[PDB]
């Protein structure tokens, strides 16, 4: 049988082990926010190399053939 | 505080405490899924800048050749 002072005591570790766990998931939701930012940031990224990338050859190869031409 | 009052605080810490350790581990699995994506699409970024800049760079080259050999034959 738990004491009314046994109570008091687990309670107390309770709230510290609380408190340490809290500071745990803050920082892991923390992560989760940056890391879904990088996410989406190089999503769009990689995007618009893209589009550029093949804006850039294709008016590239119509100097060439026409210069050919 | 009665006994049954710290009964149930205490109790109620313990059950707060296992919600908070299941939302844990999912937002961990989140973040793993999210640092493997990340690192993937890094390379890929890296690997097409440079594939994008050999093309690049080799239709310079052939622009300025054909642009020197036109000027040399006239």
């Amino acid at each position: 049988e738990a004491t009314y002072n046994d109570l008091q005591v687990e309670y107390g570790k309770a709230q510290l082990q609380m408190k340490e766990l809290m500071k745990k998931f803050k920082e892991i939701q923390a992560q989760n926010f940056s890391l879904i930012n990088e996410n989406q940031s190089l999503k769009k990224n990689i995007s618009a190399l893209i589009k550029t990338a093949r804006v850039e050859i294709n008016r590239k190869d119509e100097e060439i053939s026409n210069l050919h031409l």
